[PDB]
């Protein structure tokens, strides 16, 4: 349940579709000095090379083998990345696609990222190897062989998720091949895993697989370190399967988090920020110590999976920064920051027809992440984790780690504020008028740099400065026209 990050590092970033060499560099030049705890990488195992449409991001969720050979790089490059990141104290978490192999209708051949042969029709994946009796064809009871109704917990686990050949996870052989793959990764140095499509696997089968896993590599981690496990289970209520069914295996993605935060920040259905005072279990969320939270993920930022139209993304920059800021300042859950790439989003009748577009590329080859002088990224990589407002809130969370949620204030509408012990204080204005008021910050008297509008550099603030008096009070002024309608100050932004 523990992330295995360095003490004081409290977040992981999803460097979606990034190449291994770029992640390795990012660890050394940025993630390490900026206090990021780790990186969730895209599936590192060989997948189907899909040409129609052209190399969609989702082709990586169709395994062909467990060879570490993808568009992100080969095994040597993967190992090089894990080693270099671990050497600077930044962890690597692998997106483990272990519930299935490729779509059952994909043409047999060698159209795979490493050239391995596979035949979906005959259930033949010799590179693993898996054969017909390693899948759930006979176990599934639906007429189509695919998942048709989520109100039936059994078919959700034994049938094909949108046609993806479903592995027979009850078999020791299958459990062992998956464990062989995961242990290869652990011994390489990975600190944990995102278990893809966990709702589609029986809690007990996941447990059986986890029981076969090694402790983390003792060259970098303390003896007895268990891999961090966060299971992707979309539970927004209304279905028989609950996130809690997976608590015995590790943490679980809390999709209610971004869904509700999005509706609140967008002020949909009469919701408003003042309602966030009891954010957390009070909103029907799972226990904080089991939650992996995020504003958006690779699926819902483009209409896939679940979360709805309320999901905030980099496309909604201003509101997105505020949502991410609230998440990073609030003690609930373990935080994951999204880092995306820009694609030609094209809405037709309310839906994005280009929701399949893969990462920036030249004839199928993923483009490198270029770093501009102003620290932003080029080649269409968004790099939200490099936005000052987000990067500084990632540090805010580190600085206030362990401090209690306190000194809450709200105007009964959308102007709220709260502190984290005596280490940090944050103020938000999402109303259509100015927020000008003196608030109790719980902070020691002094001059603090607002880390949203600026930075503390060479003993000075580059942005707004906040003055806390002997009584712990400070005046905050945020116009509804402000570039970023929120201010955040903490112990390490004090002059
Ligand atoms: O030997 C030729 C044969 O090799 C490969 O077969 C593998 C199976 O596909 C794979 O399932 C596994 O078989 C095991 C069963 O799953 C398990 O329940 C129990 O019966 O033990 C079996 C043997 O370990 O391993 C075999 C052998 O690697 C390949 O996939 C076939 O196409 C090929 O004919
Ligand atoms: O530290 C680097 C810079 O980080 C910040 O720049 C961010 C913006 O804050 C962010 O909103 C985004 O720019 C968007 C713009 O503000 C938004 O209105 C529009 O819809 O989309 C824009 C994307 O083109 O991305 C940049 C980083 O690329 C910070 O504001 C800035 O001062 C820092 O220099
Ligand atoms: C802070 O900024 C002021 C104004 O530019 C400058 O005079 C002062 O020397 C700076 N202090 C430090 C520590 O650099
Ligand atoms: C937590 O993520 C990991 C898996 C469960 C455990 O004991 N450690
Ligand atoms: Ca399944
Ligand atoms: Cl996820």
């Amino acid at each position: 349940y523990s992330p295995n990050t360095q003490q004081g590092r409290t977040s992981i970033v999803h460097l979606f579709e990034w190449r291994w060499v770029d992640i390795a560099l990012e660890c050394e030049r940025y993630l390490a000095p900026k206090g990021f705890g780790g990186v969730q990488v895209s599936p590192p195992n060989e997948n189907v090379a899909i040409y129609n449409p052209f190399r969609p991001w989702w082709e990586r969720y169709q395994p062909v083998s467990y060879k570490l050979c993808t568009r992100s790089g080969n095994e040597d490059e993967f190992r090089n990345m894990v080693t270099r990141c671990n050497n600077v104290g930044v962890r690597i978490y692998v997106d483990a696609v272990i519930n299935h192999m490729c779509g059952n209708a994909v043409s047999a051949g060698t159209s795979s990222t490493c050239g391995s042969y596979f035949n979906p029709g005959s259930r033949d994946f010799p590179a693993v190897p898996y054969s017909g009796w390693d899948f759930n064809d006979g176990k599934c009871k639906t007429g189509s062989g695919d998942i048709e109704n989520y109100n039936d917990a059994t078919q959700v686990r034994d049938c094909r998720l949108t046609g993806l050949l479903d592995l027979a996870l009850e078999k020791d052989y299958v459990r062992s091949k998956i464990a062989e793959y995961m242990n290869h990764l652990i011994d390489i140095g990975v600190a944990g895993f995102r278990l893809d499509a966990s709702k589609h696997m029986w809690p007990g089968d996941i447990k059986a697989i986890l029981d076969k896993l090694h402790n983390l590599n003792s060259n970098w981690f303390p003896a007895g370190s268990k891999p961090f496990i966060y299971q992707e289970v979309i539970d927004l209520g209304g279905e028989p399967i609950k996130s809690s069914d997976y608590f015995g295996n590790g943490r679980v993605t809390e999709f209610k988090y971004g869904a509700k935060l999005g509706t609140v920040i967008r002020k949909w259905n009469g919701e408003k920020m003042s309602y966030l005072k009891n954010w957390g279990e009070g909103w029907g969320f799972m226990p904080s110590d089991r939650a992996l939270v995020f504003v958006d993920n690779h699926d819902n930022q483009r209409g896939h999976g679940a979360g709805g139209a309320s999901i905030l993304t980099f496309w909604d920059a201003r509101l997105y920064k505020m949502a991410v800021g609230f998440m990073l300042a609030h003690p609930y859950g373990f935080t994951r920051v999204m880092s995306s790439y820009r694609w030609p989003r094209q809405f037709q009748n309310g839906n994005d027809v280009n929701d399949w577009v893969g990462p920036p590329n030249n004839n199928g080859v993923i483009k490198e992440v270029t770093i501009n002088p102003d620290t932003t990224c080029g080649n269409d990589w968004v790099c939200e984790h490099r936005w000052r407002q987000i990067r500084n809130m990632v540090i805010f969370r580190n600085v206030v780690d362990g401090q209690p949620f306190t000194n809450w204030y709200d105007n009964g509408s959308n102007q709220v504020a709260f502190g984290r012990g005596n280490r940090g204080f944050i103020v938000f204005n999402n109303d259509d008028w100015s927020f000008s008021l003196t608030l109790q910050t719980g902070l020691p008297a002094g001059t603090y740099c607002d880390v949203i509008s600026g930075d503390k550099i060479n003993g000075n603030c580059t942005g707004i400065k906040i003055y806390v008096s002997d009584d712990g009070k400070a005046h905050f002024s945020i116009s509804n026209s402000a570039e970023d309608p929120f201010i955040a100050i903490h112990a390490e932004s004090k002059l």
